[PDB]
Protein backbone atom coordinates (compact mmCIF):
# COMPACT_ATOMS: atom_id res chain seq x y z
CA UNK A 1 0.00 0.00 0.00
CA UNK A 2 2.29 2.74 1.35
CA UNK A 3 6.06 2.22 1.96
CA UNK A 4 7.54 3.52 5.24
CA UNK A 5 9.02 6.99 4.97
CA UNK A 6 12.65 7.76 5.71
CA UNK A 7 13.22 9.83 8.87
CA UNK A 8 13.83 13.60 8.41
CA UNK A 9 16.89 15.14 10.13
CA UNK A 10 17.57 18.35 12.05
CA UNK A 11 20.87 20.16 11.31
CA UNK A 12 22.45 22.90 13.43
CA UNK A 13 24.76 24.50 10.79
CA UNK A 14 27.07 26.36 13.12
CA UNK A 15 29.82 28.92 12.55
CA UNK A 16 32.51 26.70 14.13
CA UNK A 17 30.72 23.31 14.75
CA UNK A 18 27.70 21.58 13.20
CA UNK A 19 25.43 18.91 14.82
CA UNK A 20 22.81 16.47 13.38
CA UNK A 21 19.86 14.75 15.09
CA UNK A 22 16.87 12.54 14.25
CA UNK A 23 13.59 12.08 16.17
CA UNK A 24 12.60 8.37 16.29
CA UNK A 25 10.74 6.13 18.85
CA UNK A 26 9.46 9.24 20.73
CA UNK A 27 13.02 10.61 21.31
CA UNK A 28 15.91 12.54 19.68
CA UNK A 29 19.20 10.82 18.88
CA UNK A 30 22.14 13.20 18.28
CA UNK A 31 24.27 11.31 15.74
CA UNK A 32 28.05 10.91 16.32
CA UNK A 33 30.31 11.02 13.22
CA UNK A 34 32.84 8.20 12.27
CA UNK A 35 35.43 9.49 14.78
CA UNK A 36 32.83 9.24 17.62
CA UNK A 37 32.19 13.00 17.85
CA UNK A 38 28.64 14.36 18.50
CA UNK A 39 29.57 17.69 16.88
CA UNK A 40 31.61 18.12 13.64
CA UNK A 41 33.87 21.15 12.86
CA UNK A 42 32.42 23.40 10.07
CA UNK A 43 35.82 23.18 8.21
CA UNK A 44 36.61 22.28 4.59
CA UNK A 45 40.25 21.70 3.50
CA UNK A 46 41.66 21.46 -0.06
CA UNK A 47 44.85 19.66 -1.20
CA UNK A 48 46.29 18.39 -4.54
CA UNK A 49 44.56 14.98 -4.04
CA UNK A 50 41.54 15.42 -1.70
CA UNK A 51 38.82 17.61 -0.26
CA UNK A 52 38.51 16.94 3.53
CA UNK A 53 35.46 17.95 5.61
CA UNK A 54 34.98 18.14 9.40
CA UNK A 55 37.50 16.60 11.85
CA UNK A 56 39.87 15.58 8.97
CA UNK A 57 39.97 19.25 7.81
CA UNK A 58 40.43 20.72 11.31
CA UNK A 59 43.24 18.22 12.21
CA UNK A 60 45.56 19.40 9.31
CA UNK A 61 44.81 23.19 9.59
CA UNK A 62 48.27 24.03 11.15
CA UNK A 63 50.30 23.15 8.07
CA UNK A 64 47.59 24.06 5.47
CA UNK A 65 46.21 27.47 6.73
CA UNK A 66 45.71 29.06 3.25
CA UNK A 67 43.60 26.16 1.84
CA UNK A 68 41.46 25.31 4.94
CA UNK A 69 38.18 27.25 5.05
CA UNK A 70 36.19 27.89 8.26
CA UNK A 71 33.65 30.65 9.33
CA UNK A 72 31.72 30.57 5.94
CA UNK A 73 28.60 31.41 7.98
CA UNK A 74 30.08 34.90 8.63
CA UNK A 75 30.14 35.44 4.82
CA UNK A 76 26.85 33.78 3.72
CA UNK A 77 24.35 36.19 2.07
CA UNK A 78 26.55 39.27 2.70
CA UNK A 79 28.10 41.77 0.18
CA UNK A 80 31.93 41.99 -0.21
CA UNK A 81 31.89 45.69 0.76
CA UNK A 82 29.92 45.07 4.05
CA UNK A 83 32.00 46.44 7.04
CA UNK A 84 31.50 43.11 8.93
CA UNK A 85 33.18 41.19 6.00
CA UNK A 86 36.12 43.67 5.62
CA UNK A 87 36.99 43.48 9.36
CA UNK A 88 36.74 39.62 9.48
CA UNK A 89 39.07 39.16 6.42
CA UNK A 90 42.03 40.52 8.49
CA UNK A 91 41.71 37.53 10.90
CA UNK A 92 41.48 34.79 8.18
CA UNK A 93 44.54 33.09 6.62
CA UNK A 94 42.53 32.05 3.51
CA UNK A 95 41.87 34.46 0.59
CA UNK A 96 38.46 36.14 0.24
CA UNK A 97 37.98 37.78 -3.21
CA UNK A 98 35.39 40.15 -4.72
CA UNK A 99 33.15 38.74 -7.53
CA UNK A 100 30.44 41.32 -8.43
CA UNK A 101 30.43 42.67 -4.78
CA UNK A 102 29.89 39.06 -3.52
CA UNK A 103 32.62 37.39 -1.42
CA UNK A 104 34.20 34.13 -2.64
CA UNK A 105 36.95 32.06 -0.97
CA UNK A 106 39.90 31.27 -3.21
CA UNK A 107 42.07 28.14 -2.68
CA UNK A 108 44.54 25.74 -4.39
CA UNK A 109 42.67 22.52 -5.12
CA UNK A 110 43.72 19.53 -7.29
CA UNK A 111 46.37 21.52 -9.21
CA UNK A 112 44.19 24.61 -9.89
CA UNK A 113 43.17 27.93 -8.23
CA UNK A 114 39.44 27.55 -7.42
CA UNK A 115 37.03 30.14 -5.95
CA UNK A 116 33.84 29.11 -4.10
CA UNK A 117 30.74 31.05 -2.93
CA UNK A 118 30.08 30.77 0.87
CA UNK A 119 26.91 28.67 0.08
CA UNK A 120 29.08 26.18 -1.82
CA UNK A 121 31.39 25.76 1.28
CA UNK A 122 28.26 25.38 3.55
CA UNK A 123 26.83 22.75 1.10
CA UNK A 124 30.07 20.70 1.64
CA UNK A 125 29.46 20.87 5.42
CA UNK A 126 25.77 19.86 4.88
CA UNK A 127 26.86 16.92 2.62
CA UNK A 128 29.00 15.59 5.57
CA UNK A 129 26.05 15.98 8.07
CA UNK A 130 23.75 14.07 5.59
CA UNK A 131 26.37 11.19 5.28
CA UNK A 132 26.77 11.05 9.15
CA UNK A 133 22.92 10.56 9.42
CA UNK A 134 22.77 8.00 6.56
CA UNK A 135 25.63 5.98 8.24
CA UNK A 136 23.42 5.67 11.39
CA UNK A 137 20.01 5.16 9.64
CA UNK A 138 21.36 2.79 7.02
CA UNK A 139 19.37 4.39 4.17
CA UNK A 140 19.47 7.66 2.09
CA UNK A 141 18.19 10.86 3.80
CA UNK A 142 16.30 13.51 1.72
CA UNK A 143 14.44 15.80 4.21
CA UNK A 144 15.99 18.28 6.70
CA UNK A 145 15.27 21.36 8.86
CA UNK A 146 18.28 23.70 9.00
CA UNK A 147 18.67 26.40 11.66
CA UNK A 148 19.96 30.02 11.37
CA UNK A 149 20.61 32.93 13.84
CA UNK A 150 17.42 35.02 14.54
CA UNK A 151 19.19 38.16 13.19
CA UNK A 152 19.61 36.55 9.66
CA UNK A 153 17.88 38.62 6.91
CA UNK A 154 16.08 37.21 3.79
CA UNK A 155 19.29 37.08 1.63
CA UNK A 156 21.13 35.13 4.40
CA UNK A 157 18.10 32.74 4.78
CA UNK A 158 17.82 32.17 0.98
CA UNK A 159 21.63 31.47 0.72
CA UNK A 160 21.26 28.88 3.55
CA UNK A 161 18.38 27.19 1.54
CA UNK A 162 20.63 27.30 -1.62
CA UNK A 163 23.43 25.49 0.35
CA UNK A 164 20.83 22.80 1.26
CA UNK A 165 19.70 22.36 -2.41
CA UNK A 166 23.39 22.07 -3.58
CA UNK A 167 23.94 19.33 -0.92
CA UNK A 168 20.93 17.36 -2.36
CA UNK A 169 18.70 18.05 0.64
CA UNK A 170 15.05 19.00 0.48
CA UNK A 171 14.92 21.92 2.95
CA UNK A 172 11.64 21.54 4.90
CA UNK A 173 12.14 24.85 6.71
CA UNK A 174 14.76 27.37 7.86
CA UNK A 175 14.16 27.90 11.65
CA UNK A 176 15.68 30.33 14.17
CA UNK A 177 18.38 28.84 16.49
CA UNK A 178 16.67 30.26 19.72
CA UNK A 179 13.28 28.84 18.56
CA UNK A 180 14.91 25.38 17.98
CA UNK A 181 16.48 25.53 21.51
CA UNK A 182 12.96 26.31 23.00
CA UNK A 183 11.34 23.46 21.00
CA UNK A 184 14.07 21.07 22.39
CA UNK A 185 12.67 21.68 25.91
CA UNK A 186 9.01 21.45 24.74
CA UNK A 187 8.43 25.09 25.71
CA UNK A 188 5.84 25.32 22.88
CA UNK A 189 3.77 22.38 24.35
CA UNK A 190 2.81 23.94 27.73
CA UNK A 191 -0.77 24.84 26.58
CA UNK A 192 -2.68 28.17 26.68
CA UNK A 193 -1.12 31.38 28.08
CA UNK A 194 1.89 33.60 27.25
CA UNK A 195 5.38 32.48 28.38
CA UNK A 196 8.57 34.58 28.14
CA UNK A 197 11.76 32.61 27.36
CA UNK A 198 15.36 33.91 27.42
CA UNK A 199 17.93 31.95 25.37
CA UNK A 200 21.55 32.54 26.46
CA UNK A 201 23.87 31.42 23.61
CA UNK A 202 27.62 31.62 24.30
CA UNK A 203 29.65 30.28 21.34
CA UNK A 204 33.29 29.96 20.28
CA UNK A 205 33.44 33.49 18.87
CA UNK A 206 30.12 35.26 19.57
CA UNK A 207 27.50 35.75 22.29
CA UNK A 208 23.73 36.03 21.53
CA UNK A 209 20.77 36.59 23.87
CA UNK A 210 17.19 36.29 22.55
CA UNK A 211 13.84 36.90 24.23
CA UNK A 212 10.91 34.91 22.76
CA UNK A 213 7.24 34.92 23.60
CA UNK A 214 5.27 31.66 23.22
CA UNK A 215 1.42 31.67 23.10
CA UNK A 216 -0.48 28.49 22.02
CA UNK A 217 2.72 27.16 20.34
CA UNK A 218 3.23 30.46 18.36
CA UNK A 219 6.72 32.03 18.68
CA UNK A 220 7.47 35.77 18.50
CA UNK A 221 11.10 37.11 18.76
CA UNK A 222 10.75 40.09 21.19
CA UNK A 223 14.45 41.16 21.41
CA UNK A 224 17.96 40.10 20.39
CA UNK A 225 21.29 41.45 21.81
CA UNK A 226 24.83 40.17 22.11
CA UNK A 227 28.53 40.72 21.74
CA UNK A 228 30.30 39.83 18.49
CA UNK A 229 33.67 40.01 20.35
CA UNK A 230 32.92 37.52 23.21
CA UNK A 231 33.29 33.72 23.08
CA UNK A 232 35.17 30.57 24.10
CA UNK A 233 38.27 31.61 22.05
CA UNK A 234 38.73 34.75 24.24
CA UNK A 235 38.88 32.58 27.41
CA UNK A 236 41.53 30.39 25.61
CA UNK A 237 43.54 33.56 24.76
CA UNK A 238 43.53 34.58 28.49
CA UNK A 239 45.07 31.17 29.48
CA UNK A 240 47.61 31.38 26.60
CA UNK A 241 48.88 34.81 27.78
CA UNK A 242 49.01 33.45 31.39
CA UNK A 243 51.17 30.37 30.49
CA UNK A 244 53.47 32.41 28.13
CA UNK A 245 54.20 34.66 31.20
CA UNK A 246 54.64 31.56 33.46
CA UNK A 247 57.26 30.07 31.07
CA UNK A 248 59.06 33.49 31.04
CA UNK A 249 59.19 33.54 34.90
CA UNK A 250 60.23 29.82 35.35
CA UNK A 251 62.70 29.29 32.43
CA UNK A 252 63.56 32.94 31.38
CA UNK A 253 62.48 32.16 27.78
CA UNK A 254 59.88 33.95 25.60
CA UNK A 255 58.07 31.28 23.52
CA UNK A 256 55.55 33.66 21.82
CA UNK A 257 57.55 33.62 18.48
CA UNK A 258 57.54 29.79 17.83
CA UNK A 259 54.10 29.22 16.21
CA UNK A 260 54.27 25.44 16.95
CA UNK A 261 54.95 26.01 20.69
CA UNK A 262 52.11 28.63 20.85
CA UNK A 263 49.71 26.25 19.00
CA UNK A 264 50.65 23.29 21.29
CA UNK A 265 50.14 25.65 24.31
CA UNK A 266 46.71 26.93 22.98
CA UNK A 267 45.56 23.30 22.19
CA UNK A 268 46.55 22.25 25.76
CA UNK A 269 44.79 25.40 27.19
CA UNK A 270 41.41 24.74 25.44
CA UNK A 271 41.52 21.13 26.90
CA UNK A 272 42.46 22.40 30.43
CA UNK A 273 39.58 24.93 30.07
CA UNK A 274 37.18 21.99 29.39
CA UNK A 275 38.55 19.92 32.36
CA UNK A 276 37.98 22.94 34.70
CA UNK A 277 34.20 22.79 33.99
CA UNK A 278 33.95 19.45 35.93
CA UNK A 279 37.18 19.56 38.07
CA UNK A 280 38.50 22.19 40.63
CA UNK A 281 42.01 22.02 39.02
CA UNK A 282 43.67 20.76 35.80
CA UNK A 283 47.19 19.67 34.79
CA UNK A 284 49.05 21.00 31.73
CA UNK A 285 51.72 18.53 30.49
CA UNK A 286 53.63 19.40 27.27
CA UNK A 287 56.89 17.63 26.35
CA UNK A 288 59.71 19.69 24.68
CA UNK A 289 57.58 22.84 24.32
CA UNK A 290 60.55 25.17 23.53
CA UNK A 291 64.34 24.53 23.47
CA UNK A 292 63.83 20.89 24.61
CA UNK A 293 62.20 22.13 27.86
CA UNK A 294 59.18 20.15 29.14
CA UNK A 295 56.29 22.26 30.41
CA UNK A 296 54.50 20.42 33.26
CA UNK A 297 52.21 22.76 35.24
CA UNK A 298 48.68 23.21 36.70
CA UNK A 299 45.83 25.77 36.94
CA UNK A 300 43.07 25.94 39.55
CA UNK A 301 39.48 26.74 38.59
CA UNK A 302 39.76 29.83 40.93
CA UNK A 303 42.79 31.20 38.92
CA UNK A 304 41.08 30.54 35.56
CA UNK A 305 37.89 32.32 36.88
CA UNK A 306 40.11 35.28 37.95
CA UNK A 307 41.82 35.42 34.45
CA UNK A 308 38.43 35.60 32.59
CA UNK A 309 36.40 37.47 35.28
CA UNK A 310 35.75 40.67 33.21
CA UNK A 311 34.71 38.59 30.17
CA UNK A 312 32.24 36.41 32.16
CA UNK A 313 30.64 39.53 33.82
CA UNK A 314 30.26 41.28 30.44
CA UNK A 315 27.67 38.59 29.37
CA UNK A 316 25.09 40.35 31.63
CA UNK A 317 25.16 43.66 29.63
CA UNK A 318 23.39 42.18 26.50
CA UNK A 319 20.95 40.40 28.97
CA UNK A 320 19.92 43.81 30.54
CA UNK A 321 19.79 45.45 27.05
CA UNK A 322 17.52 42.62 25.68
CA UNK A 323 15.23 42.90 28.77
CA UNK A 324 14.91 46.72 28.23
CA UNK A 325 14.25 46.18 24.46
CA UNK A 326 11.58 43.50 25.25
CA UNK A 327 10.09 46.01 27.84
CA UNK A 328 10.25 43.22 30.48
CA UNK A 329 11.57 42.82 34.03
CA UNK A 330 13.77 39.81 35.00
CA UNK A 331 10.97 38.43 37.27
CA UNK A 332 8.73 38.24 34.14
CA UNK A 333 11.02 35.64 32.41
CA UNK A 334 9.43 32.15 32.83
CA UNK A 335 12.31 29.97 31.44
CA UNK A 336 16.10 30.36 30.95
CA UNK A 337 17.78 28.14 28.30
CA UNK A 338 21.57 27.57 27.85
CA UNK A 339 23.09 27.10 24.32
CA UNK A 340 26.78 26.60 23.44
CA UNK A 341 29.62 24.57 25.03
CA UNK A 342 30.96 27.68 26.86
CA UNK A 343 27.78 27.65 29.02
CA UNK A 344 29.17 24.56 30.84
CA UNK A 345 31.53 27.01 32.67
CA UNK A 346 30.29 26.94 36.34
CA UNK A 347 31.08 30.64 36.93
CA UNK A 348 29.04 31.64 33.81
CA UNK A 349 26.11 29.58 35.20
CA UNK A 350 26.52 31.11 38.69
CA UNK A 351 26.56 34.73 37.39
CA UNK A 352 23.37 34.25 35.34
CA UNK A 353 21.47 32.33 38.07
CA UNK A 354 22.42 35.12 40.61
CA UNK A 355 21.21 37.77 38.07
CA UNK A 356 17.82 35.93 37.94
CA UNK A 357 17.71 35.61 41.80
CA UNK A 358 18.52 31.84 42.03
CA UNK A 359 16.25 30.57 39.22
CA UNK A 360 16.90 27.09 37.72
CA UNK A 361 18.57 27.03 34.28
CA UNK A 362 17.55 24.55 31.54
CA UNK A 363 20.86 22.81 30.81
CA UNK A 364 19.78 19.10 30.84
CA UNK A 365 20.07 18.83 27.02
CA UNK A 366 23.81 19.21 26.16
CA UNK A 367 24.11 22.97 25.27
CA UNK A 368 26.20 22.20 22.16
CA UNK A 369 23.35 19.86 21.00
CA UNK A 370 20.06 21.72 21.98
CA UNK A 371 19.64 23.55 18.63
CA UNK A 372 20.00 20.34 16.49
CA UNK A 373 17.72 18.55 19.05
CA UNK A 374 14.90 21.09 18.47
CA UNK A 375 15.49 21.06 14.69
CA UNK A 376 15.07 17.18 14.68
CA UNK A 377 11.80 17.50 16.72
CA UNK A 378 10.47 20.06 14.15
CA UNK A 379 11.59 17.94 11.16
CA UNK A 380 9.53 14.92 12.35
CA UNK A 381 6.43 17.20 12.81
CA UNK A 382 6.83 18.75 9.31
CA UNK A 383 6.78 15.35 7.41
CA UNK A 384 3.55 14.06 9.09
CA UNK A 385 0.72 13.57 6.54
CA UNK A 386 -2.08 12.12 8.72
CA UNK A 387 -5.63 12.18 7.25
CA UNK A 388 -8.56 13.16 9.52
CA UNK A 389 -10.84 10.42 10.88
CA UNK A 390 -14.68 10.62 10.45
N1 LIG B 1 32.81 21.56 28.90
C1 LIG B 1 33.22 22.72 28.37
N2 LIG B 1 33.66 23.69 29.20
C2 LIG B 1 34.09 24.84 28.68
N3 LIG B 1 34.15 25.20 27.39
C3 LIG B 1 33.69 24.23 26.59
C4 LIG B 1 33.22 22.99 26.99
N4 LIG B 1 32.77 22.25 25.90
C5 LIG B 1 32.97 23.06 24.90
BR1 LIG B 1 32.41 22.66 23.17
N5 LIG B 1 33.54 24.27 25.22
C6 LIG B 1 33.92 25.37 24.35
O1 LIG B 1 32.80 25.78 23.59
C7 LIG B 1 33.25 26.39 22.36
C8 LIG B 1 32.44 25.86 21.20
O2 LIG B 1 32.68 26.58 20.00
C9 LIG B 1 34.77 26.17 22.29
O3 LIG B 1 35.46 27.37 22.61
C10 LIG B 1 35.02 25.07 23.34
O4 LIG B 1 36.29 25.23 23.95
MG1 LIG C 1 25.27 27.61 17.63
Amino acid sequence: GSMAKAAAIGIDLGTTYSCVGVFQHGKVEIIANDQGNRTTPSYVAFTDTERLIGDAAKNQVALNPQNTVFDAKRLIGRKFGDPVVQSDMKHWPFQVINDGDKPKVQVSYKGETKAFYPEEISSMVLTKMKEIAEAYLGYPVTNAVITVPAYFNDSQRQATKDAGVIAGLNVLRIINEPTAAAIAYGLDRTGKGERNVLIFDLGGGTFDVSILTIDDGIFEVKATAGDTHLGGEDFDNRLVNHFVEEFKRKHKKDISQNKRAVRRLRTACERAKRTLSSSTQASLEIDSLFEGIDFYTSITRARFEELCSDLFRSTLEPVEKALRDAKLDKAQIHDLVLVGGSTRIPKVQKLLQDFFNGRDLNKSINPDEAVAYGAAVQAAILIKSTRAAA
